């Protein structure tokens, strides 16, 4: 007997596959954490030492990508007792999240990019995929290397920068500071091979998107690198958000904000407004002040259920659109060559199994792989 | 005999209590520096080892809170010989001051936040309550830790920042510098549990409050965190001040400025203008260039005497309004659970006794507790 | 009815009291989180609105002081997945800990004193008493203000500095670097009113205590300011620690180290060697596998049960000796005027209730007060 | 037809395999750049879309690991015209190198770690495996983040630090400076999951290894973290290196130094001296006249051909010993789960093909994959 177990051959058979594109009943073959074949009727003996998983009657789709999570904890706005705890592995996986982007909020005094970076690396080791944004609400940005441009270019896991505008907790940044920061992230992304995006936490100020428009007139960063998040937090903002997307921008809807514009509602409206799903993303703001991750899946459910979306479409904002926006190669789509990050769900869209890089992380809706110190 | 002296039981009996609210003839019971009961006819034997103080015929009210004092000394505008000496404990207590906020002025070359911080701590130890503002006239601010946001968040006694505008002694700050500073103080306050205010020394420039209005358009700091002081220094300024308060702001009147708008006059006008007393505070600018603290009590006297104010109202600007403005928990009001900071006065409003945190500091109008090196 | 509930009057009746000193059956009267009277037969009606607790049959002693806890998490020695999580309130209280000293270890790259400071403050707000050490294994120290002297002098919660020597995880400090750091801690503590100690993490190097001796020859910091910890980790080091104690130093034994010198054994041997318990402390290294706090109570039990120590003596290293070494005023002993940090145990030394600053935190061995984010 | 080409299945058939361990005629099955099976007679049809390679008559061994290459160029010692050019991909692969460690030398003024880091990353993207050392001859080290500890801990590709001693091109470091740097590297590696080594360029000073011995007496960094290189440069130094190895250290012989101790001779003598091959490595100093990489293969050949070493043994210093010293997971040995970095040679030890991460890089002794700018 020759041992071929090192390959981790796994054949996922019989599910209705949503790539996110609907592919009907189709098989998925994996090896070494990667999707090596996607086709109907793959032979169960095509490769030696194969784990065969019968998924007939179930749905198979890409794992979710949540680009807005306070991995190391957040909060602190009402004093020290309000600092939230770091996020546990199992909380992400049970919610269907296989790829995450960590960031900081208001507090960048007791919270540091170096800590965020360590946590990011820990999660990668524990089995999922993670990246981070440098900076925090504060502008000028507090970085690891002392320069936004340098953090993005040199720190492997950093893909862009975070900031806050139009919010009572911002640093009152002027146009020049915002432009220069955005431009540094853009340039750093080019040199490091990162999307080099600038993510804007939006608050309730009546100035709404104004600062972004101002920025665009004061620099040459492409519109496609600027991401306003929390856009559903207030009406005028949301509306302004729709115009910004119409101009070529991408907008991030927050799943944890249920009023005045609910997440599913926002997504539907955007589509009805003529914005392609490719320019609409959804994120949780998980572990902030603790917001959980269940609203992600719930949004999907609502879209299909109450908004006439097909399952395919409903998945885009959490899969292909994000991956596309952040240029996350090998993520968000079920194609040969991509990472084996997959969800197994019931036809009613309840999570049964989660695989990350080909490893079974959750079974029967329960994490079977946990963080190092998870209790 | 069981010894219960550790509790410092003290029963203040028979005075006419102004909480500041008029409560008629009512008793106050104290233990461990705190007000534990407020009611008419408390039994003199309700607790063992009780010091009973008969205050019949007298008035009992909250200790004053002076939020503008140059604790370590100030001056220096006419050269080195004009640097004033540090403030002595007894000078505060004899004037009815039990809580103070220290700050710097023009000079932040020979004067340092670190020194101010030490003095602040010394006074706390000597028996009263004290806090400070970081910064000074100079903008950008000279701080302890190098960041306004960090000083406010991390240094326990620091509650906000000071600055100078519209004055021939300012640092010619631009809007951006002012906004960013204000925003840092605001954010630092949230993280440290401090009011996170910005205090503006106002000078005689015709620009008057303009810079503040400008700031508000350039940032999202709430109006309620911005405090213009010395507003009675000139007419147009005072008038502008009234409008600012009408918009939701709080204004600080300086007791030591007698012309062209006297302190009592300013307070009366503000009320007549429709501004609630809650948004009017009074401070001394004591020990600056040496201004004393007697004008505090005098203002109160004048308000009642010549302006038709009730005693209750007359006290607000030195007690409940300040405490409220700076979120000084346990101060400015006589309620169970609050600190036993109290004044004992004659019906004509002359100070007889002062208790700070339950300790008798002044008796028969004379300090009976003095600073460590007081002579 | 007059309300006197603000006082929080609590009478703990008829327990056998170990102060730690055996006081026999004795009562304890608490107000405002302070012990106000200790005596036999305190009249259940001596003060109004008094909560009376029948402790008959129980034991009463002071709350434990654990001076070596990784409050924000530690670890990291085997990569990022090894970073432990922050400490939760209930874990401390259930272990009988009412006062803690937080510190950093090996990792001072992903762990920062500012974070530690915030966590310290949260714990105080949550109900217990907490302080911290600046620095970490690294020498020269990583500090908050840029200076060890300045940190100790001006940051309220900071009481000294931490370092590592004779360990393969050290920074290879030379004597000057160590001496300067200890001297700074010392001076900063006089200025700030702190003990100004230097705590040395000891590793397994054969050099053992040598660097300490070297240090003493190169400076004038008193031996009573120098704390070697983890002394029970190896025999030869342990034996040198006894001589160190013999000369006037205090030694800290780690409860989480079982071999080669168990904690109880450690303490027993010190006593056999003629060392006064006043110079021996016991700490957990909690949250540093992943260290818990049960070993503290365990040690006390073992000493009484297998070693013939009296309860009083057994208690010293966790109470009076610690308070004594760190000059923690109001802690470690049950006396009028001290803080109401108490343990109620069964005659078999099992914890039933815990009071921290006069508040019931644990009842029937289970936390009834939890950290803000505890689930 | 189902497409399984994404797996990149490759079966290397019938070569005589040296793992380095002699495994006789044995097959190797590769998928996704990983070795998934090693066994005699693997069925040519065991997996679909399999490329089968007849290696009958050939030799198969692991790709070389060269841990001492001046990836961005070196030189500069005789003025600016002496700055050598950067290394080109094909030069490494044709020499049998599939994993490299880049470092700086004398010049750290016109040469920077940021440049080195970029080049390292380009090489990984181009097809091979590359890491680097921070620092350079200069002590204190010139680093990327300002700290040696921080560089090793947080920059993914950094595995330790370089320095120079006993050489007229040194910075005249004293022992403290060296000890601190080694300790930082050590600690940073635990945190970052890196070997955390210190590599010492040795020159011709009569002091030879002394500074290393001094160091060990002044710190607790393990001897297994200290790498003296260029040990064959002089006799007396060489002889001391043997004793060093004898004590548990590993020594690095330079392939480009022919006299007075030739590389093969060097390795032979170590063996004669009783040193296990595990503690002897061979590196090129390539790109540092201007050093090439042919000396690596040359050495192996000479050892077999003129010295009676077995092929397996001859291979160790370039493969398993290096991987072993640097903890390079997945490298240096042919085992299932390891990376598919392989050399196919003629029985006369002439390189025919090279696979790096399962990709054919060299065919018929000539590169078929070149650097982006190779012409
Ligand atoms: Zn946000
Ligand atoms: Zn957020
Ligand atoms: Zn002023
Ligand atoms: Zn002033
Ligand atoms: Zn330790
Ligand atoms: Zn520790
Ligand atoms: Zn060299
Ligand atoms: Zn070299």
């Amino acid at each position: 007997m020759i041992d071929y177990t090192a390959a981790g051959f796994t054949l996922l058979q019989g599910a209705h596959l949503y790539a996110p594109e609907d592919r009907g009943i189709c098989d998925v073959l994996v090896a070494n954490g990667k999707i090596i074949a996607v086709a109907s009727n793959i032979p169960s003996d095509i490769v030696p030492n194969c784990t065969v998983v019968d998924l007939s009657g179930q749905i198979l789709c890409p794992g979710f990508i949540d680009q807005h999570v306070h991995l190391i904890g957040g909060g602190g706005e009402a004093g020290p007792t309000t600092r939230t705890p770091e996020v546990a592995l199992s909380r992400l996986t049970e919610a269907g999240v296989t790829s995450v982007v960590g960031l900081l909020g208001t507090d960048s005094i007791s919270r540091h990019p170096e800590s965020l970076l360590a946590k990011t690396r820990a999660l990668n080791e524990e089995g999922i995929s993670a990246w981070m944004l440098t900076g925090a609400f504060h502008v000028p940005s507090r970085t690891i290397t002392g320069s936004v441009e340098k953090d993005v270019a040199i720190i492997d896991r950093v893909i862009g920068v975070k900031c806050a505008i139009s919010d009572h907790r911002s640093a009152a940044p002027d146009v020049y500071h915002l432009a220069n920061m955005a431009a540094e992230s853009r340039v750093g992304g080019l040199l490091g091979g990162k999307p080099g995006v600038t993510v804007f936490h939006m608050g309730d100020s009546k100035k709404a998107l104004q600062p972004i428009y101002d920025l665009l007139e004061n620099c040459d960063v492409p519109i496609s690198k600027l991401l306003p998040t929390h856009v559903n937090r207030n009406v005028p903002l949301f509306e302004q958000a729709l115009e910004f997307a119409r101009k070529g921008g991408t907008i991030d809807i927050t799943s944890s904000i249920d009023e005045p514009v609910a997440p599913a509602e926002g997504i539907a409206r955007a589509v009805q407004a003529g914005i392609p799903l490719a320019r609409v993303t959804l994120s949780s703001d998980g572990n902030g002040s603790v917001a959980g991750f269940e609203t992600l899946l719930e949004t999907v459910q609502v879209l299909v259920k109450d908004y006439d979306f097909s399952i395919s479409d409903a998945l885009r904002p959490l899969t292909s659109s994000v991956a596309g926006f952040l240029n996350l190669t090998g993520k968000g789509e079920i194609l040969p060559g991509n990472d084996a990050d997959l969800l197994v769900m019931t036809p009613e869209l309840r999570i049964e199994q989660v695989y990350a890089r080909g490893k079974l992380m959750v079974k029967d809706g329960k994490a079977c792989v946990k963080g190092t110190f998870e209790t």
